């Protein structure tokens, strides 16, 4: 049988070379890094190394902390919670700006700060399926503790003006977090251009295991733990270390930063292929800009059929898809590992689904 | 080179059938298990199964929830953090009972809800190096929200009277959380039982990875969110799911409760053949009782040694072992995989070690 994925932005397949770099910490390298003996020292330099990989993979400095947390959504859940005691109960600056584009991780939990009493105002999207930088200034009042937006967006892939808001954030002295998870591994990412303070992100969305992933906490800004407990990793963030994953998700960065370019130049030209010739069907379009996106996402509106149908019928044929906001789109998520061959094919699968489903319409 | 591990109460090897438990989920079976395709859905039956082996160890009902954490001490951050916001803050029970003999886990995140406003008594150790249910009794106030305390210390190894509290908190109707990381695997556990609320473990004490743990939430027991984002985990906590890894902890729960009988048989056997075979030291005497122990932990004081360099000296003679409070005493952590060889050679090299270590100290 041979089966297509193109449910990337869901979740990626573990690089081969990933898997290899993390077996021997599943067999005989399995001491505890806290340890003072030789099963935990001997883990030292691998983790040291993997670390080093995730710096260097976000331009982190030496004296930027790279915090392993278990997922994005731990990253985001504990930035904005602390940023609630350090900067909202303990200093009055009791408003956060965000967007509504944001990952449920994000908004969720924004939902619950407002319960508890911040305000919290969630930016529109426009007409271009963006946000403009000047778009928080006008919302920044000196109640604002935080501003956090998306790299890029889940659903359609599209990038925001991170180094605007950056530049915005750095002038009017308000913390910055941007939650990277669609943009490692698929369009270069920076925190020093950023002027982040906070960035997050996940393994898996870049060939590493599900169930790891950091937060980039900028020098000198504090941030109360989201894990007390406070002996590992600096003790912001407390618990035995997921060596295996760890020195997966540095092996993880290493690689996609490694293929960026391939990741603008095939996978980007093979999501254009995708792409262009899909909207030779009549009354489909591609919901919000294809200028601001990243590489290897594409999300479609078929015209009098709801997403989720055409996704059960594609399945019956081997190919993986998700859905999206517009009724509902349908979100095709690509990676280094998909081929022309399989584009094809998919044209063609979904061309012919398309059109049986809008006959039997009838 | 043939190395001895006897630090199991730090972290303990994976069992080789949860290695290969685990594989095809780090390989080809690398759906999200959200996504609603072939990817997704093909992943369904073994965490189903997975988590069968979670209830069943613990004897969770199925209207009990046991829910997927990064490890233990996401769990116990859990319960406090999320007691304090339902029944702290907003039922004004501003107490919380507790040991001082729980893991940092636990009092540290205390020390910190004592920061917020928490008034939080923690309970001193006896005589007996034990607590005792009636001791909880005169604490439990109107404002008690909760009692926590561990069912067995990390650091002697020695299981508390869960059965007593349990029925104390029944009666007097205060929500009950049992850190229970160091009993799994070692002594039956059973939440029914213990009439716990709350139960956490973390897989890397059983023969399962780290990187994972579980808390078990009672029927209709609420508690807030530390994850939010809410789709996961009936949202309780949210998060792209660690199929592999949870794939692996059930597997290893199913494993470690297989072997209980082995565990006091013959781990236990071994431990007290280390045990009395040690103590014909001079000078020399274990911390606590020994009556009321997990069957795999040994915590010996030798008398004028402080614990440390008797750590560095055998790690020398590839051996692990770690300390612990009494200056410090060392602690010899046993598990399925120790031969008799292993702990007749320990006798050997310790009190060689022991011995020149006394006598250089002229
Ligand atoms: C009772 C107990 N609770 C919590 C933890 C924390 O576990 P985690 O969240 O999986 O990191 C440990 C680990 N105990 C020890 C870990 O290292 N040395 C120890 O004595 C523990 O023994
Ligand atoms: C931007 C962004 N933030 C956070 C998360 C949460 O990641 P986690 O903590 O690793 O589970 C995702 C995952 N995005 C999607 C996950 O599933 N479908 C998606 O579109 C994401 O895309």
């Amino acid at each position: 049988v041979q089966r297509i994925y193109l449910d990337n932005n869901a979740t990626t397949r573990i690089d081969p070379k990933v898997k290899e770099i993390m077996d021997p910490f599943l067999r005989d390298h399995y001491g505890n890094p806290s340890s003072l003996h030789q099963f935990g020292t001997e883990t030292h330099p691998a983790i040291a190394e993997a670390l080093d990989k995730l710096y260097k993979g976000i331009n982190a400095r030496d004296i930027d902390d790279v915090i392993i947390t278990s997922c994005a959504t731990e990253s985001n859940n504990w930035v904005l919670k602390g940023v609630y005691f350090d900067e909202c109960l303990k200093k009055g600056k009791n408003h956060i700006v965000t967007t509504v584009a944001e990952h449920p991780a994000v908004r969720s939990t924004c939902n619950f700060l407002e319960s508890l009493g911040v305000e919290v105002t969630y930016l529109p999207i426009n007409e271009h399926g963006s946000i403009t930088a000047e778009q928080v200034r006008e919302a920044i009042t000196e109640k604002t503790a935080l501003v956090s937006v998306m790299w890029a967006n889940n659903e359609t892939g599209l990038i925001f003006p991170i180094e605007e808001i950056g530049a915005i954030c750095k002038e009017k002295g308000v913390l910055f977090h941007t939650d990277a998870v669609q943009a490692i591994g698929k369009i270069p990412v920076d925190v020093l251009k950023a002027n982040a303070d906070f960035l997050s992100f996940s393994a898996h969305k870049f060939h590493g295991p599900k169930g790891i992933g950091g937060l980039y906490i900028r020098s000198g800004v504090g941030l109360t733990p989201l894990f007390h407990g406070g002996e590992h990793m600096n003790g912001r963030r407390s618990g035995t270390l997921n060596v295996p994953y760890i020195v997966g998700m540095g092996e993880a960065m290493k690689l996609a930063v490694e293929h960026l370019d391939y990741e603008k130049e095939v996978v980007g030209k093979l999501r254009d292929k995708l792409e262009e010739a899909l909207l030779k069907i009549p009354d489909v379009m591609v919901v919000g800009d294809r200028i601001h996106r990243v590489p290897n996402t594409t999300l479609v509106s078929v015209r009098g059929i709801e997403g989720e149908a055409m996704l059960w019928d594609l399945n019956r044929s081997n190919i993986a898809a998700s859905t999206g906001s517009a009724h509902t789109a349908i979100r095709l998520s690509l990676s280094r590992f998909n081929t022309e061959a399989e584009i094809d094919k998919t044209i063609e699968v979904f061309s012919q689904a398309a059109v049986r489903l809008r006959n039997i319409s009838s």
